[PDB]
């Protein structure tokens, strides 16, 4: 067979130009070859997909490119590994970065079909919390955008985060599925399927140990490309999914779907952990498959260059069981020595933190990881018994240093510190925020740091600007690129140059109409699926994340009933209108934040129907936010809410989304609030309530709520108001749980921050009331975001912890 | 939005025309856009794909025009309700019944690929376990070929039958994990799912009874397209599927698989009935979602016109809900009155009998189907007493006929007998062979027959000559078409124009020539995936199928013991060299099955290894015996055992397969053995054995094996050999439980027809012998073949049962 034949099996003609005329011919193609329908039976949703798999096309030509060009070059590559993956809806994000937008509008308006109705149709890709997750979401659309070998490995997931109903005020879970009518995103890749072992025993034989008699679950990849912005590089996200091996008869094979289960359902936990073994076996699953496919794409052009070729960024400690399980296929199966095993280790590793709240911590009993993982607590026994011994070396007869550094936690339950083990592993730890990195230093991992201060930096979070602003919010893109030109979309520094606009009349004028639209688009549609009349005229005051008792919703909920209350005892005064907008998801396990939004909704029910307050005051629960909700109601905000206790939100990302998009923000010094608000200036920011230092004051001399309940008389008739069933008439008692913890057991003191919440609102609503000023600051704000692109956050991983250098130099097309 | 502008929405001229340099871009396109693949990293698996779905693009360009004729022309709809459809692979009967395998090869080549190994990838659609599923599969073929506008419903199990692997002469069970690569010939249609009830009580309002508080389950579609014989027709396989709704939060999730097992497995059982509840719902299943689907495609273009426009087939009594389940429809939604509604269902529904065997007939316990069918088992009883209703009236007085009647069966369990209810409830009764539908009125149904005699027919069974001639044996076909044409190919009784070549040396010697390179070509295969070296120039006696008692495969058993006895008496006498060739899956649960293989491999073990047998007689098991595997060695096969027990095999379809492709058959008077005879002359068939006359004789006077024993010195070695370790050294009584039953237990007389059987065996070798003459004979069954094509036996249900005229006009190209 002559192998000169097959140089005719291109790519190197296919997908034809990039114009109107072939653009239909592929619609039409994929309408009736792809989805077997024709026009008459075809539905909005069909044409979706033929559009959907049109652009699909022009993406998988730069796929197989980008992945031949880097096996030409062989670059370092980077592996991110995350549980999560909050990626969104991918048809206008690939439109927008391949350029192909426009032409698809007009190829679809020329078949008598509306783009916009289309997209719309598009389903959530929800494999993420909140967070974490998105911003893994965004650092993907980075490295791309940067020209990096970046790969993303987690865990394709049946069902996501579940879908938010709201029924007689309470929330209702509902199964997310997603993949009900297909992904066409996603590349099912099951030749190249790997073991992944659990349970056994360990048998040391003359040459080493050998983990034996495991249960086999295969790992099944499906390969999704991400592509970076007009540069032609398309990269990887491989997900995994769990899959049984093919070796009464009926019970068996029904059998199957328990070793499946495993990739079948995230975790809806924000920032709290559940020490349950699916969990665990959810992150061995994804760790023990994805760094088998790092060590063969690592042969495929000994083990001393690992580290110049690899980098494995531990998102969280979610996947820190990376560090022994690579200890264990160094070791176990390549035999190399355990000194030169863990060196290479260490430099491959780089951990990221994300949250000091204790209860979020991952602390693995060893009961459960002795009977499921036997090979890696003993690898993990060894790490810390070599650790320890470090410590002691440094710090001699520092007794309770050892205890206190130790990756084993003693008490009737042993259990392991996932962060411990995390730190001890890694080249780089780092924080999210400037603030919260420094009080890692200063607190939690204080005792690491001392032993190893190399080791800390911080890489403070960003969002990706091509989403949460040219996607999001093409209006404000229009005018900003009006005047300065398109380059800042991916060079976030140069909306600097708009402080020349400051004065500008033309400008003001604009920004000020761009929001307006917005704000009429999203009341317009808030009438159609969700039926209820806001005034577009108010101010948008929005608070949307997930619900948590250290993000203070409460503290918003003890603002608008302040605000109900004055208008009631002054009806005739005048007071800026206000809608006030609160959304976002509880765990389902999670009762307080449950009741949370109960409490959120009662609020509306009184206050939404008293005749006296009017169009003065909206109080709105938005059910079901998720990130296409966040991309429709941030750009019509008017002021952001991040009012979490100072300490506890390690950076935030919601509040940079706003900040982007033409917002006030109010907020306290917390996460990257701090460092946003020396961008802009303290003075175009509305900052209150405690630093850090002062709740470290309270905490040292002891929170009573009861003090600020018995000096401020409108906390005292809000407490009163809830306690006595008015906003719960028919069951007087309905928030008592909440009631009895903001007075006794409230760990983020919310009535210590009330009364300057309250002045600071009233600040905000003086400023509203002057249009030109209040479009000024905003300016100030857009103007000074650049700093919070994700393109300078991946830049900066890139140099001081990847070893790698980020380019934006533009790939050939395919032809 | 202007409506004229969606008419360029069209089919019109997407494929290209049917040449070379079209396919070679197709493929290329699909290789790279479908598949993500590139001439570096693919596979033949990826060749593969990108054929299959470059052949895929022309056939849905037919599928959808094919739909869109019978809309506009609204034909009277056939649909046939069946559990199983063995399809096997289906790419190369694509290409045939499309023309484009020429063209597909030309294509592949210049690429530098095989075409033949690459249809070797496809894997078997296996969800079928013989003879009743295969049956479904050339009905399909068969009715589209015709121009029938009919439907096959079923399940789309996950897993169809296992897969058959032989450890240490025992058989093991894999599950068939044929979705495992994805299957291109589906299309998933999540839009048109629908619900199905279970369990929930039974409610009478004054207007009527109402089923209430059921569990539900999703039944979603998957389409499969079924090309006729060059006549651009494509009909429509719906597969149902089952999903859970979207209405602990991580179980509860978890626990959604509970509802999809409905379709995960087909039970393995050929010939038995086994009254679990998981096969219930399955029955129910397709039932319910067929019958609705079925009803709207009716309202969509009276129910009085309702028989005139659908044709309901039930496949054996496996869809036998339908009946009581169209009466809940009619009455409780639809509000018809009884009498009405019966009436329609009557003259909708006809039923398939396929066997006598009592341990195969569905009685389902009355406790079963009030606890998950309550409102069918009213139904179910009220049908009943109609019936016996009319049963007194045509026979006063005979309350023995009325309990033999009875849709219920008394007995401590009471239970449905499902045949009693489908004859009640249908139109027609039809059976599948001359002699087996003779049975029915005769014996097991005689008391229905002389109640409405005016019901029972025979439609005798058929194969499709496209696959079973054309596709597997183009050497046949070639040499065939090279002398009368390809017209009989749509024509199977124009073979009959052969009986002119009879005595013609050219053709005799071609004959013997194709089935030389069959031989050939199948001992080369069975040497290269299962090491083992059969001389080519020996018999090639074959006996595929499935193991059961019935079946005899111990009869065959018997006589290659005896021809090994015989060698092994005088060794330097000469025999006719043989190859026995034994293969066929066994019910995972049926014991006695699994012994027989075991006992046909011990036998191999001894005479395949006996140096003074030599080359003259080997014993082969074929492992896996399936739809692609039947493809490969019938057309190889000398002689084809056909050997049931009299009256057991209600008509058998591999006899017609091994009679299509010149092999001489050696069986009972039985099922369609009787018709064949019938056809080609009893002096060009070698039968034996019992009648079923003489079946019933032996059974008044009673059957004692042991005269049998005492009488025959050859058959008392054989039962000493056998019991004395002779085959199991090492476990000198393995094979007690088969000679046990032998002795004292066996219910299908295999001693018996011993004698007779061996005999005829020698006159098999003794025309062997005679190479012209073997062919003469071989020419004289090719010949006369042709009334077993399915294209007679659906032309026959479609004018006597349906009431549909076929036709052979092609319809036009999609261009
Ligand atoms: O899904 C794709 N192609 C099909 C091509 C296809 C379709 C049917 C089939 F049977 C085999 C292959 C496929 O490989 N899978 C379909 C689902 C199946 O279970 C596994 C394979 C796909 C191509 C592609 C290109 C890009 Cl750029 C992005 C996502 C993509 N997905
Ligand atoms: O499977 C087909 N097309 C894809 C086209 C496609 C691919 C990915 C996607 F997300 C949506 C649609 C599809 O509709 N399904 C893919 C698997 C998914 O789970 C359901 C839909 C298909 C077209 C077709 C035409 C013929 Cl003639 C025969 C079989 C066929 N199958
Ligand atoms: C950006 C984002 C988050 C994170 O918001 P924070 O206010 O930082 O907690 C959560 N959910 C969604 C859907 C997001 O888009
Ligand atoms: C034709 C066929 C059958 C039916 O064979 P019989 O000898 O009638 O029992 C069974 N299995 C397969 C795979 C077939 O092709
Ligand atoms: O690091 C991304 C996000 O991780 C977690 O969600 C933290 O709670 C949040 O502060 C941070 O912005
Ligand atoms: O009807 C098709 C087939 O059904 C069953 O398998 C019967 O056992 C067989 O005799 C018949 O040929």
């Amino acid at each position: 067979s002559d192998q000169e034949k097959r140089k005719q099996i291109s790519v190197r003609g296919l997908a034809g130009v990039e114009n109107v005329t072939e653009l239909k011919k592929n619609f039409n193609r994929h309408l009736h070859f792809t989805l077997v329908k024709d026009r008459n039976v075809a539905t909005p949703r069909d044409y979706y997909f033929a559009l959907a798999h049109t652009v699909r096309d022009h993406l998988v030509g730069r796929w197989i490119r980008t992945q031949q060009h880097y096996y030409e070059k062989d670059p370092k590559r980077i592996y991110y590994l995350s549980l999560e993956f909050y990626m969104g809806r991918t048809l206008q994000n690939t439109m927008v970065n391949l350029a192909l937008e426009n032409a698809c509008d007009e190829a679809t308006y020329q078949l008598g079909l509306d783009m916009e109705e289309l997209e719309e149709i598009e389903e959530d890709a929800g494999l993420g919390n909140g967070g974490l997750g998105r911003l893994a979401a965004c650092f993907l659309d980075s490295m791309a955008t940067l020209g990096l070998a970046a790969y993303g490995y987690g865990i394709r997931y049946e069902f996501g985060i579940f879908n938010q109903k709201i029924c007689g005020g309470w929330q209702m879970e509902e199964a997310d599925d997603w993949l009900r009518y297909g992904n066409p995103w996603e590349k099912a890749r099951p030749e190249f399927t790997l073991p992944v072992h659990f349970y056994g025993r360990v048998e040391h034989t003359s040459q080493g140990a050998k983990w034996v008699d495991t249960q086999v679950v295969l790992a099944m990849p499906y390969d999704t490309p991400v592509p970076g912005y007009r540069n032609n590089v398309v990269n990887t996200m491989r997900l995994w999914s769990a899959k049984a091996p093919n070796d009464g008869y009926i019970q068996a094979v029904l059998d199957r779907n328990l070793a499946e289960n495993i990739s079948r359902v995230l975790y809806p936990n924000d920032n709290f952990f559940e020490g349950k073994e699916l969990r665990l076996k959810q992150e061995y699953f994804v760790v023990a498959a994805t760094l088998q496919d790092i060590i063969r794409r690592f042969k495929s052009s000994n083990f001393d260059a690992f580290p110049d070729k690899v980098a494995i960024q531990l998102n969280d400690t979610h996947p820190s069981l990376a560090i022994p399980e690579l200890m264990r296929v160094l070791v176990d199966l390549e035999r190399l020595d355990w000194d030169k095993a863990w060196e290479v280790t260490v430099k491959t590793c780089a951990y990221t933190n994300h949250t000091v709240l204790p209860e979020a911590l991952e602390r693995w009993p060893v009961h459960l990881l002795e009977t499921l993982l036997p090979r890696h607590l003993q690898i993990i026994y060894e790490i810390n018994q070599r650790f320890l011994n470090r410590v002691a070396a440094a710090f001699p007869g520092d007794v309770d240093r050892l205890r206190r550094m130790s990756l084993v936690e003693e008490g009737a339950v042993k259990r392991i510190n996932m962060a411990h083990l995390c730190i001890a592993g890694s080249h780089a730890v780092n924080g999210v925020a400037r603030i919260h990195s420094e009080i890692l230093k200063k607190t939690i991992f204080k005792d690491f740091y001392e032993l190893e201060p190399h080791k800390f930096q911080n890489k403070t979070n960003g969002i990706t600007p091509r989403r949460w602003l040219v996607l999001c919010n093409p209006g404000l893109a229009e005018i900003i690129a009006e005047r300065i030109g398109e380059e800042y979309i991916s060079d976030l520094d140069q909306l600097r140059k708009l402080l020349s606009y400051v004065d500008d009349e033309a400008f003001i004028r604009d920004v000020a109409k761009v929001k307006q639209e917005n704000k009429l688009k999203f009341a317009a549609y808030l009438e159609r699926e969700y039926k209820v009349h806001i005034n577009p005229n108010s101010l948008f005051d929005v608070q949307v994340k997930r619900i948590h008792e250290y993000k203070r919703q409460l503290l918003n909920c003890l603002h608008v009933i302040t605000l109900y209350n004055r208008i009631k005892k002054e009806p005739n005064k005048f007071v800026v209108p206000r809608t006030v907008m609160i959304g976002g998801k509880a765990a389902p396990g999670y009762h307080m934040a449950k009741m949370i939004i109960k409490l959120i909704t009662a609020i509306g029910d009184v206050v939404n129907h008293d005749p006296v307050v009017g169009d003065r005051l909206r109080v709105i629960f938005l059910e079901n936010y998720r990130v296409s909700l966040a991309e429709k109601v941030i750009p019509a905000a008017d002021l952001s809410e991040q009012i979490s206790t100072a300490g506890t939100e390690a950076s935030g990302t919601g509040n940079m989304k706003f900040m982007l998009n033409g917002a006030l923000t109010i907020g306290t010094m917390d996460g990257a609030n701090v460092e946003m608000a020396e961008e802009a200036g303290e003075e175009n920011f509305f900052i209150f309530g405690m630093r850090v230092e002062d709740v470290d004051r309270l905490d040292q001399r002891g929170y009573n709520a009861q003090e600020y309940y018995d000096r401020i008389p409108e906390l005292r008739q809000i407490i009163e108001q809830l306690s006595s069933g008015f906003f719960s008439p028919k069951q007087p008692d309905l928030f008592k749980d909440i009631v009895n913890m903001l007075m006794h057991h409230d760990r983020f003191k919310v009535f210590a921050d009330y009364e300057e919440y309250v002045k600071c609102q009233e600040r905000v609503s003086a400023l509203y009331k002057n249009p030109r000023e209040w479009t000024r600051m905003v300016i100030r704000n857009i103007a000074t975001s650049g700093k919070f692109s994700s393109d300078r956050t991946i830049a900066q991983y890139a140099r001081e912890i990847w070893g790698v250098e980020p380019s934006r130099q533009r790939l050939p097309a395919p032809d």
